[PDB]
């Protein structure tokens, strides 16, 4: 089996892309957030407190005539950016593009954290990374993905994340028409449940490439590009006025601008990020200042390869035996 599902940002800057998912008999259609720095499949739903649902499309397990509640389970998550949610479980059918997984856990949320309310785009998460990540107990559950593999043509899936554009997210093939060029694939460690590679190094604009290997996790459910603060100055450095503002949270510059390239290594191939990706308006309506794009990964403790650089690039996520990861232009 394959499936297919076009993926759309949910603002003018790519903060994020939302992928409609059925879930339930019949079908009730819910727009996620397919994160593969996570693992848990978790939907607003008419469980959530009322007064932090706020626009969202909510799953009714009481709907579903195939949902049933996974009994004792419960979850609860928090993320990077500090937000979080919880609650407890159903295994229901989930459909993504034509792909159909039986019995997968649909964490319902009885609670989420004020992001989450305040974003009536975003109807849940979609977890793409490693099953052992899930945070469902006493019983851990696998991902979609975990779940589907055995059925897929490949077990694989890929991610085409577009600039200010729809894209796509395929399971079990890779599109040959997606892409130019070749796909180079590198080495992937699971040890700490994430999709964590390391890139050979970067270039800024027309400089030359400095070979070096950065450390880090292929993120869709990360607006940005973080990476260590030796790079992230080298390449603000090249923008007149660029500067590191601690009362805005990270580099900001000019919005007059023209901001450089920024290059990773993928091996021996390299993935070129236009400036243009790299622009994420002002800081606030009406502001000449603007948000930067790649940003340091100080304070994370991992370099995370977020939205930012992955829509540059077709990027295939192999979860064979031993997985990897693949990357090409397009």
């Amino acid at each position: 089996s394959t499936g297919s599902a076009t993926t759309t940002p949910i603002d003018s800057l790519d903060d994020a892309y939302i992928t409609p998912v059925q879930i339930g008999t019949p079908a009730q259609t819910l727009n996620l957030d397919f994160d593969t720095g996570s693992s848990d499949l978790w939907v607003f739903s008419s469980e959530t407190t009322a007064s932090e649902v706020d626009g969202q499309t909510i799953y009714t397990p009481s709907k579903s005539t195939t949902a049933k509640l996974l009994s004792g389970a419960t979850w609860s998550i928090s993320y990077g950016d500090g937000s979080s949610s919880s609650g407890d479980v159903y295994t229901d059918t989930v459909s993504v593009g034509g792909l159909t997984v039986t019995g997968q856990a649909v964490e319902s949320a009885k609670k989420v954290s004020s992001s989450f309310t305040e974003d009536s785009t975003i109807d849940g998460l979609l977890g793409l990374a490693f099953s052992t990540l899930n945070t469902v107990s006493p019983t851990q559950q696998k991902t979609f993905f975990d779940n589907a593999k055995a059925s897929l043509d490949s077990p694989v899936f890929t991610a085409d994340l577009g600039y200010h554009a729809p894209g796509t997210y395929n399971f079990g093939f890779i599109d040959t028409t997606a892409y130019t060029g070749s796909i180079t694939y590198t080495a992937v460690s699971t040890k700490q449940g994430f999709w964590e590679w390391t890139s050979t190094g970067y270039a800024v604009g027309s400089g030359t490439f400095k070979s070096t290997s950065i450390d880090g996790i292929a993120d869709t459910g990360t607006t940005l590009l973080y990476l260590p603060a030796t790079v992230v100055s080298a390449y603000w450095a090249q923008v007149s006025g660029a500067k590191s503002s601690s009362s805005v949270g990270g580099y900001v510059f000019p919005c007059s601008a023209t901001l450089p390239s920024f290059t990773f290594g993928v091996g021996s191939a390299r993935i070129v990020i236009p400036g243009d990706y790299i622009d994420f308006g002002p800081i606030s309506t009406g502001s000449s200042s603007c948000f930067g794009g790649i940003q340091s990964s100080a304070g994370i403790g991992i370099n995370i390869f977020g939205d930012v650089a992955l829509k540059a690039a077709f990027v295939v996520f192999n979860g064979a035996t031993t997985p990897t990861l693949g990357f090409a232009s397009k």
